[PDB]
């Protein structure tokens, strides 16, 4: 779990890009 972690690394970053959906969401309702 090297390329496991570097998976759940790039999981977190591309859930980054999810939140920054829910950014552009807030600014959808604006
Ligand atoms: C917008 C949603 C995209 C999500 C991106 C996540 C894809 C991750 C791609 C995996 C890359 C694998 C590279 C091979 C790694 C080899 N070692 C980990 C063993 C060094």
């Amino acid at each position: 779990q090297x390329e496991x972690k570097l998976x759940e690394x790039l999981x977190k970053l591309y859930h980054x890009e999810x939140e920054l959906x829910r950014x552009k969401x807030l600014l959808x309702e604006x």
